[PDB]
């Protein structure tokens, strides 16, 4: 009901003169995080038109296995295809428009719309079509395809019918992810929450740990030009050929680096040890620590040596985000025996939780009308900056006539 | 939400152009069937100025009794006046616009305000007005009424201060409804729904029976230029004094025509045998099937020999539509004796309730921004093109300068 | 859903040819009470330009003492600074907005943001801010103020930076409030409800006791040029040192008069007498009724000899109002000893649950699009007429250009 509040004596928009004012050192103007008419404009310019992190392709392991998801209001499905590929559609039926896929997962031999059974085979094509005279050419009428590429395990997706360049993000991050084996995992675990505030404010709050110390005493435990000791770090990981070098994006949409953990500590657990005792990919040394990956807007990812996290940020509405985190073991861990469902999650579960209280309280403070911009801290928090930048060169390219 | 999701995105609703473009074969474009602009449009020109059912007489039988309903955003009151007239008024008090009823019905001897206690007669005429003062004029505050017809036992309402012509389809359809002698029934049941999807896509899903093998594994049992095996239906109801011929309206409004039932089957039961012993109305054969009338946009209408069921379609939103099914009965028959309930009422309680599965399910993949319009079936599908074509062509004389 | 209903069809809001033609003797126009358009400009006009009663002071009474609330989309901390002076700020974070305060109350010694530790001191000043650089400035970073004022005992804000003239009300209203030694209070009871009808609404249905009558059992026990009878009654209380005398705005804001009782009655209890035993102020005579002090936008109250009322009036959305009633007794006043809480609270809680039915059923009857302005009756609803003119008034000045 603040947003409804807020909405009403909002100054308009006036998207151009906000972009052309605004400073990198400065929290976005109140609209960004408000607004109906710029979450819109993050919608059409933004996740219809970047690569987009989907899901692990193990959930699709099996002959006929689907799974769906809904990206803003593109509802759509991604199947194991009769030949083996996994491919992407729009879960629309081409007669009326029915959902064709009715369950976030399964396995089917076709895809049969339950309206009145139009058929179609994995790949799309539509083979059957009941009484529909001769003038019928079903194949005007197969489904719409949906891009998509399989990062080293990790299906990604882009609704454009023209995609932006994946390749060169593909090439730089095969190395620091195909140790980790993802084609081999197997989901032990998925938590998917609400938070409400602007994804972009969930965002900013991932992309700093300002505010770690006092808000996160169970992650704190585990998680802390290149320093001295940091390149030591990359040093044993490469010698032992783990690659773990920063590499920036040049346009800064994505970031890869295996980093250190803190003290003793292997893993994202109470107690600082290996979640999972049967390692899932071949990461060495054993305390290699943490790959973190960016890729915005969609994904942030912890890939460790025994287990791997994956975040995928969704948006509801211009105030409220779906988190959704996935816990990936090696796919033949036992659940009791090489791993404890509690000791796998409780971290990262009571951690999202944490953040999430934040970007609330956050979100509320920021829908006051006497809400103003204020300055980043340059040493806490040039990742928020740099996320930012980011938006607002993205969107500024996708308003250019 | 996805319907807000689906909102953000669209393209300007530029209704002129779409009606342009729209060819008869094809199904709607996104924004009829998801569009607040087209909704508003829905309202103004069909809902506001059609000629709607209301509810069966019967619910009136009584001295001083009243039901209301909301059409839209309008709160109507229907009322037996004391010379046994049945009225409608706009439920809403002269003084400052209170509510005057606020049940669902009951029974009053006049109409009192309850806020200040302005007082009404059954006909809408201010008969009292507390401190008023002499530069008070009582005739210039009666409620408001509302246009009302009586169809052969089934009340019709219509906002517009100009109605259109009922007396045509009045005409047309009292000798096919005068044989079931409604103004005899009782309601022995009312189920309410709301379906979420567009009023339209209620429709659609109503006016074929391409779904039904699929879906509809109760009705089925029951439910099945003019073919021959028709014509000899028609002519043992109308031989027998029962009028069934194909009625259809010269603008695609309307239609009326008595259809036999599959097998053996009498009625819409379980084992198609009478649901009521004790028949509504003179019907006859007793295998003489099911009136089926449909009246655009508010209602279809089963009437058999035994008992009768209406439908009424009422808008709620965008992409919600509530349906209400009204069971009549001879006013005599008996619950536990002459009927059981269940018998009466499980199979289009089922029915409904997988209808608006398919309907929601339909708005649901229609809401996709991938959505685009799909051909229509001609064998299975055209009546759902009736519908559309009655449609777009009442918009259109709307919108007509 | 009758709100969103009645939006669609609504014809534009036109605001100053509807004010153009408005007449002092007729209930609004529709969009007064149902519109987004309207409910902007009353937030806009009224509720972000003109001193609000927030709080009584008491509230406050301890160290480091603070209350928060919302006013539309703006959310307020009040504090009990150091020196003991009570100060509001703008409840957001200068650097990325958070809520600061997210309780509703509590005793801090500084204000400590809870994302990233900002601290500030109970004046508004930034004291320490965590690795900003040395190019921070923390003087352009304190708390944002909101004018606050002192009604003898009970606290007003203003979210304007140029607030009207408070000056003139509170020295009116002074010599009427003093007596109550209202800084010697404690809250013994509050009750938030929400009314379903737009603040105009609960306003208009608070101004008369034209419904009072029918509506009101509870109240009427002991609720009841100047006449003979009434200003006999002013006279016993100012020879006895009670200020008493009706006292009207020039600009019809504020109103203020110490009105008799029924019968026998001291107080609003069911059996009419005082409610505590231990009197909140030093009123005389014990018979000396009510003092009324209403103060639009914002406030309605009832000052009584044994304990005293306030209500705050609060905009949710077009046809939503917040109303708090804040029952004050004398500070050591014991609850089971000198007060029952049952007794104390239980006919204004009936009388408020009564209004909001009444406030609810008329915004029903009102959403209908056939609903037209209506006729006050000039013996019953002066004091509704005199509402809606300062209303007008209002929103005629501030749309001046
Ligand atoms: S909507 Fe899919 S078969 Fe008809
Ligand atoms: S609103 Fe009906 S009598 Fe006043
Ligand atoms: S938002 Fe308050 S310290 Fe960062
Ligand atoms: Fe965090
Ligand atoms: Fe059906
Ligand atoms: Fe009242």
């Amino acid at each position: 009901n603040l947003y409804f509040q807020s909405m009403m004596t909002a100054n308009p928009t006036s998207i151009h003169q906000r972009l052309d004012r605004r400073l990198s050192g400065f929290s976005l103007e109140q609209p960004f995080y408000t607004s109906p008419e710029v979450y819109a404009l993050d919608l059409q310019h933004i996740f219809y038109k970047q690569w987009l992190y989907a899901v692990p392709v193990c959930q699709l392991a099996k002959a006929g296995s689907y799974t769906t998801l809904r990206v803003g209001a593109y509802e759509v499905v991604i199947v194991r295809s009769r030949d083996g590929e996994v491919r992407a559609f729009h879960n629309s039926c081409r007669h009326r428009g029915s959902l064709i896929c009715k369950a976030r997962q399964g396995q089917v031999a076709k895809l049969v719309c339950p309206y009145h059974q139009w058929t179609y085979e994995l790949d799309g094509k539509l083979i059957w079509a009941n009484d529909m005279g001769p003038d019928f050419d079903a194949s005007k009428y197969g489904l719409k395809p949906v891009n998509l590429r399989n990062l080293d395990g990790l299906i990604y997706i882009c609704l454009s019918d023209t995609p932006p360049d994946f390749q060169t993000f593909a090439q730089l991050a095969r190395p620091y992810l195909e140790v980790h084996d993802l084609k081999d995992a197997k989901v032990a675990f998925t938590s998917t929450i609400i938070e409400k505030g602007n994804w972009k404010l969930v965002w900013e709050n991932n992309r700093e740990c300002y505010h770690c110390s006092s808000n996160h005493p169970a992650l704190c435990r585990s998680f802390p030009g290149v320093s001295k000791k940091l390149q030591a770090h990359f040093d044993r990981c490469e010698a032992a050929g783990t690659p773990a070098q920063f590499v920036l994006a040049g346009d800064g949409q994505y970031r890869l680096a295996r980093m250190p953990l803190q003290e003793k500590a292997l893993s994202y657990t109470m107690d600082g040890k290996a979640a999972v005792s049967r390692h899932l990919g071949r990461v060495a040394p054993p305390d290699a620590g943490t790959l973190l990956m960016f890729h915005y807007p969609s994904t942030w990812n912890h890939f460790l040596p025994d287990h791997s996290l994956t975040f995928r940020v969704m948006p509801i509405s211009p105030t409220e985000t779906e988190v959704t985190t996935t816990w990936l073991v090696h796919k033949d861990a036992v659940e009791g025996v090489d791993y404890d469902l509690k000791r796998l999650t409780e971290v990262w579960i009571a951690t999202n939780d944490e953040d999430r209280e934040i970007v609330e309280t956050n979100q509320q403070g920021i829908l006051s009308p006497a809400y103003v911009p204020g300055p980043y801290s340059p040493g806490q928090e040039s990742g928020v900056m740099q996320f930012v930048d980011w938006y607002a060169a993205s969107l500024e390219r996708a308003l250019a006539p």
